[PDB]
RNA sequence: GAGCUGUAAGUAAGCUUUGAUCCAGAGAUUUCCGAAUGGGGAAACCCAGCAUGAGUUAUGUCAUGUUAUCGAUAUGUGAAUACAUAGCAUAUCAGAAGGCACACCCGGAGAACUGAAACAUCUUAGUACCCGGAGGAAGAGAAAGAAAAUUCGAUUCCCUUAGUAGCGGCGAGCGAAACGGGAAGAGCCCAAACCAACAAGCUUGCUUGUUGGGGUUGUAGGACACUCUACGGAGUUACAAAGGACGACAUUAGACGAAUCAUCUGGAAAGAUGAAUCAAAGAAGGUAAUAAUCCUGUAGUCGAAAAUGUUGUCUCUCUUGAGUGGAUCCUGAGUACGACGGAGCACGUGAAAUUCCGUCGGAAUCUGGGAGGACCAUCUCCUAAGGCUAAAUACUCUCUAGUGACCGAUAGUGAACAGUACCGUGAGGGAAAGGUGAAAAGCACCCCGGAAGGGGAGUGAAAUAGAACCUGAAACCGUGUGCUUACAAGUAGUCAGAGCCCGUUAAUGGGUGAUGGCGUGCCUUUUGUAGAAUGAACCGGCGAGUUACGAUUUGAUGCAAGGUU
RNA sequence: GAGGGUAGCGGAGAAAUUCCAAUCGAACCUGGAGAUAGCUGGUUCUCUCCGAAAUAGCUUUAGGGCUAGCCUCAAGUGAUGA
RNA sequence: GACAAUGGUAGGAGAGCGUUCUAAGGGCGUUGAAGCAUGAUCGUAAGGACAUGUGGAGCGCUUAGAAGUGAGAAUGCCGGUGUGAGUAGCGAAAGACGGGUGAGAAUCCCGUCCACCGAUUGACUAAGGUUUCCAGAGGAAGGCUCGUCCGCUCUGGGUUAGUCGGGUCCUAAGCUGAGGCCGACAGGCGUAGGCGAUGGAUAACAGGUUGAUAUUCCUGUACCACCUAUAAUCGUUUUAAUCG
RNA sequence: GACUCGGUGAAAUCAUAGUACCUGUGAAGAUGCAGGUUACCCGCGACAGGACGGAAAGACCCCGUGGAGCUUUACUGUAGCC
């Protein structure tokens, strides 16, 4: 389960490989949007004249794995409760340093 | 615990880590109509009285309360009539009224088509429909019983008895019960004798009334007579009733939850190939193809501020129990029964006992009364004419969790997008209509055209996936061609056969057809149909011996004087 | 002309079986209800073996039914068949 | 191996083909499943394969089990598409020309001439309908042809009352009806009283003005109810003026 | 109106149709059968002899132990009345 702000990895789609970061959410269909993965070209019509615009589609959000911060690999996610509130383990690590 | 302002996409303007949107519990608000209730009315509107209040120099206006009819409880008053009464008035209370899944239950009233190969007794059937009353169940229920043993011991329901006994234009048909095996199990309160009080007549004797206590039954019990005895038991499901404490579970939101990498093909891998790992978890669904190890989950474990529902332990609240005498007193009256007319009991009034309704008659009192299928005698069993009572049983418009050798868009609900289009004055009847893609990346720009449409370019794995969007059959409509046809008489094929054109699942091949022989569609119904007898415009979909319970016969299999529940 | 009354086992009729929502020897709607139909129509894949009847008798029977005759399958007996 | 048999309707008997689902086993599939299309293939029949094109995610085989298990006919039910056929019809009637607009004009707009109704094809008010009304834009469908037009589509607008017609007034027929009478239930009737116009009562006229309203808006001049002030007349409130 | 040209454009019906006549034959009145006799291929305007032409599961007739309305000294009841 990933944040607003993470850093990722692809594992599955034709950029599997690629890091980025997130930059949308949208929680209800469940489909991330990383920057640099999963380009489309629109045609746009004058509002200015448009053209092709190159621009990041959302991608679903079980393609994607967070880093393990400290041996940087893949990995699942765990949690844990310190002073009565919840954190995010790396199932090979400890803490997850998201804030931002 | 990070996004959010419905389905619902946009833009705008905003909200949110000082915790939003969202989920559960509890509150607040809740226009008008509708039983509709201040009066009226063509529902969703019109018109008022009274009391407060705002406003106005004052009217008009506005705001908030209250005002139906029956019923209950008080008070006052009182007609024909003197007292009285019927009424009348005022004030408190809020008892009824309407609706439903009203499926199942209990009552009132109650058909016909049909079967009997016609029809009337009978049957369909106490069924459909209509009306009333209710509950989570209702009804029944504690022997004036069943029986004929050496008896049993409230009611209801299941299996058997058994398609037996019986009833029946003895026709068609209708059709039990006791015994036996089980589920469940529970018993109680009055009326009366009597006693103690209080009260009115009355003459204080009696009568009657009111409260309380007592008391409840059959091999007779209780009153009375007498002799032996006391707070432990009982309780809100009947048996009398209220309410507190502290607990324990279960709902109504949730939380944590093990384990995988690489290459090939490909738009994309979960597939193939190779090497690993978890399992109290290899249920299931998603993810760009088919995943135990990617996501949501699963096995397992944890969790409640608040409100409900059960359930314990205290509290609480009630309350003596035996024996002998047995026939002095009490023990349910217009009742039980009878006659006449009907109905219900499996039973058609009959050998009809047994049980109810209408109209008339009308008992007995323990040496009593009732039943044991007319009646009599003896035996056996019971004790009517007052009331209450859980469980085992029936149903599903609903809610929660699941299941299927159930359907898959002409199916399955009428309805996957609707009691809506539409039809009818009305009651009422009642459709058709699912699928782009993994992702909108939903075709910038150029050209012809008023537009609609189109050709390029571009997106995409694919655009003969472009929204009339998965696949895309047949009828039907066209364009281009290889062979053939303007002297010919036809159910349109078949057998023989030159010429011309091609070249296959490669075998004594394929297309066309000058000319010759033979040849009156199909189905149904008939003695007999080319029939001028019936049916079909054509193509597609849908459309007719099934299931339950009995009987009989055959095959198979197990055991056998036994077999089987 | 407007506002009203009479309703199907019924109403209305200067009388015709006449009218009661384009329908009347008994309106329309929903239910009993899949009424009943000894009558007509229909009833869906293939091959192999055998193969009738259109007649007695009774029948509120005559284009229906029942028993017998004639067909088929299985077992049995054994000259009973032509 | 020898011998024999083998037409067939009602109808009896036997052996099989194919469809959907389930169980167990064993397989195939993005290097392309089902379906659909074509072929000169195999089996005694129902039927089974293989190859190629299209299609884009599921499906066979073996043995056994279970059935909504097979269509050419029912004046069958639903959908689609033909034939008749470029055929019948295009719903009473008088139009002609010039100019305009437009991609496009017999059919739209403007003008002149001609024609038809005129106890009416003219002008008012009711029922009934319910936005059809007006302006700007439009031309896919509707309009029995056409259409630049429209009672059609889109966007935005439009109905003004003390006196007009209803209510805050009255009653007819009829309908309801507190108490009441009757009735298996449901309910039927009826007294006082209510409701109910098609009738009785009842105060406003002339002119101006909009694309769309007018006795309603504006101007002028009126009338009818009700309330408060300013007042002559008011004189126990019997009476008196008053009201009743 | 019909007929020719421009616009628009249905219907009943329909087993498939390359659909002649005569004398016969036949379920006894033939475009489809036999033996002959006629006839080059394709339209348009007309006529009504045949296709037992279309339309409506004959209303006449008979049958069904089918319905309904009406009558009476048919059978059985019954509202009422005495
Ligand atoms: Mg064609």
């Amino acid at each position: 389960h990933i944040k607003k702000g993470d850093n990722v990895k692809v594992i599955a789609g034709k950029d599997k490989g690629k890091e980025g970061k997130v930059i949308a959410t949208l929680p209800k269909k469940d489909r991330v949007v990383v920057e640099g993965v999963n380009i489309m070209k629109k045609h746009q019509k004058p509002t200015p004249e448009g053209g092709i615009l190159e621009t990041e589609a959302a991608i679903h959000v079980s393609n994607v794995q967070l880093l393990d911060p400290k041996t940087n690999e893949p990995t699942r996610v765990g949690y844990k409760f310190v002073d009565g509130k919840k954190v995010r383990i790396a199932k090979k690590s400890g803490e997850e340093i998201k804030s931002n």
